[PDB]
């Protein structure tokens, strides 16, 4: 079999997992769960599947371990950064699944990265904040990179075994990998006009709520732009986008002789996680298959750029390199929780965003060594705390107009 | 560098190829090409790359054979049946583009096979009126398929490499090959009604006339079913049929976790061939690329096969075997003919085919062993004949109404 540790283990990413683990119990087996502030839902699953450890965050440890032992339980309990750490670089671990948001998430899978375990990577941070390093630590031990997010998976499906195994192949002409192209929904407002936009807000979140405004002001599409590039050794320029409304394409490889190799699936997460999780075979998977004879019709057309700014000025972070795409990122994510809780107009999460990019405190940090072996998250979590700092401050100024 | 000959050399298959191999002088030189009829076309492509040998019909033999003298030419000069069968078994052959249409193909694809050449397949006879028999004797003695057809090579893209070079490898579960897709444009006659569809005939032609008219009635895509069975060894239940009136998604192979993968494209055969002619390796090919921003909207919808009986028929045929899939083709070619010539309405196509699939002096030659090493080709031929006499016979009885 082969033994997994799920890291962030109570959402999306979680359930279609494990859903798949039940179908296939002689296969996978589960070590250990983690789940930073669901204390019950990872105690229920503890119980489940028995795990040999779990952990949580520092506030929640007493808790959930008076809880775990209050049921009988013989699991482990670990918490905080530590804890993520251990079950990441534990020797009875062959699988990560790098399922934990933001940037609470960095140093566990650059510990799975050490340790040489297969990840299936589940979250944007770790190649957004910390592109070169992940990968280079990586190839230096012998990790195994997966994606398991919908389009970078469709890509990685539709690129040939070498490419698959060594990403730096696919520079090498004889392959002939033209450019990736990533599809996008074109969110909430799409066919809204640029003034609709400048307003709020069930309406821009209708399925998670950042994520939701993300895919609405296109910073999604973006941030998976920036991973791309990591994940497949490019560079901003290959790597196009194309707006397609029904999202039955998930994303299409374009090779030298015209040949668009494309996956088409649903929505349903337990695609690519069993594609991931299989890999090179392929397993059954649970899904309700798409329906090729009630797709009605495909919709595909340019992205509107000055309507989709975010996707512009990720794009200018990528040219950029690791110190701006720190910032862009994280600069959103203070942009998006301030529409969220009704501080900013929606276009503004990307005026804020590119106030920070260009902001001359944030840019004497950008010629650093994020890439460093020994410094280099340091450097990048201390760019983090620097954003959030600043962003904060551009929200402030925003709105009495400044 | 790799040695070709094109049999069938003066028809779009044959402008395609040849294109590529001007791109790519350093990779591909002509070593022989063929044409039945158009002597002049054969002899300009002669006199531009300079064959070792070219072939022509009996009847045209002579004339060819003065105008090659005339011009000062080094070139080996063949006719008929055998010098197809030369040209295909040489040794200083190492690839062949088999792009002869109808029965008097398959001699020199067999050949070829019996040979050990790699195969560029481009003509349905081959498979569908000598399957079983094509399949063994490339096996047998290591020669290599790959089609250029857009559907089957689509289908070829989409398919794992170990199932790409032993078709057998589809039936190991690990691969997790669902089912293969065909799509279909539906022809000229999608919009159009049941009784529209019985009236004729620039209207039935608006690539050649012939296959244009397979389009409209979907006899095309029964064709393209049975060579599919043979082409990925499966049976015809595993494959399934949309359609598709953009013709952008070429086809699409279903994995068992959701995963759909595809190809598309434009029209232009040269995306095909020059996949085919490069594999592993691709190459630029010289085609406009598919524009994704210029899509507009690609349509799918579920075959009509009551409109559509001839791919009921196909798939019918299918079932039972190399026989009736003769008899199917022969059938569908008479029941054309008669059509272009104005002797029959559109939908009789599927009742003359009908009719000599079920004529109980056809199925006694069922039964019969046309997959044999030695009277295969033979039976097959025999067959062939058989049919164009009852067909035409039918066609006479429908006229008057019997
Ligand atoms: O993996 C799926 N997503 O990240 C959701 C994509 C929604 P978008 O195409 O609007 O970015
Ligand atoms: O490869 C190209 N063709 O076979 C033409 C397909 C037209 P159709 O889908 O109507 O059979
Ligand atoms: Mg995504
Ligand atoms: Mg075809």
């Amino acid at each position: 079999l082969q033994s997994l540790a799920i890291l962030g283990a109570t959402g999306s990413i979680g359930d279609s997992t494990l859903a798949i683990i039940r179908q296939h119990p002689n296969r996978y087996r589960i070590h250990a769960l983690t789940g930073f502030s669901r204390v019950d839902k990872l105690l229920a699953l503890a119980m489940e599947f028995h795990p040999v450890k779990i952990c949580t965050s520092p506030d929640n440890y007493a808790q959930l371990s008076q809880k775990v032992t209050d049921a009988g339980l013989d699991t482990i309990i670990l918490s905080g950064d530590e804890g993520l750490i251990e079950i990441a670089s534990d020797e009875a671990v062959d699988t990560v699944v790098a399922a934990i948001v933001g940037a609470a998430g960095l140093s566990s899978t650059l510990a799975a990265a050490g340790a040489g375990k297969r990840i299936l990577l589940a979250n944007k941070e770790s190649l957004v904040m910390a592109g070169d390093l992940v990968i280079k630590t990586a190839k230096k031990h012998g990790a195994t990179i997966l994606p398991i997010d919908s389009e970078h998976n469709a890509i990685y499906q539709c690129l040939p075994a070498a490419i698959q195994a060594d990403n730096t192949a696919i520079h090498h002409t004889s392959y002939g990998i033209k450019k990736l192209w990533l599809t996008a929904s074109g969110g909430s407002f799409l066919d809204k006009s640029i003034k609709q936009m400048q307003n709020a807000s069930v309406k821009e979140a209708v399925m998670g709520q950042k994520i939701s405004i993300d895919s609405a002001t296109m910073m999604n599409k973006g941030l998976e732009l920036i991973e791309a590039c990591h994940l497949f050794d490019l560079k901003e320029h290959q790597i196009q986008v194309v707006i397609h409304p029904n999202s039955v394409v998930h994303s299409l490889v374009e090779y030298v002789d015209g040949s668009f190799l494309a996956q088409l699936g649903t929505p349903d997460m337990k695609t690519p996680i069993a594609h991931a999780l299989a890999y090179p075979e392929r397993i059954k998977s649970g899904v309700m298959p798409l329906d090729l004879y009630q797709l009605g019709s495909l919709k595909f057309l340019a992205p509107d750029l000055d309507k989709f700014a975010c996707l512009k000025l990720a794009r200018y972070a990528a040219r950029l390199g690791t110190g701006a795409c720190i910032a862009l990122n994280t600069a959103n994510e203070i942009a998006v929780e301030a529409f969220l809780a009704e501080k900013i107009c929606l276009t503004d999460i990307a005026v804020i965003v590119k106030a920070c990019l260009d902001d001359k405190t944030i840019a004497q940090d950008y010629s650093q060594d994020f890439g460093d072996e020994v410094l280099g998250l340091e450097r990048i979590l201390t760019m983090d705390k620097k954003v959030r700092k600043i962003a904060t401050a551009k929200i402030k100024l925003l709105k009495q107009g400044d």
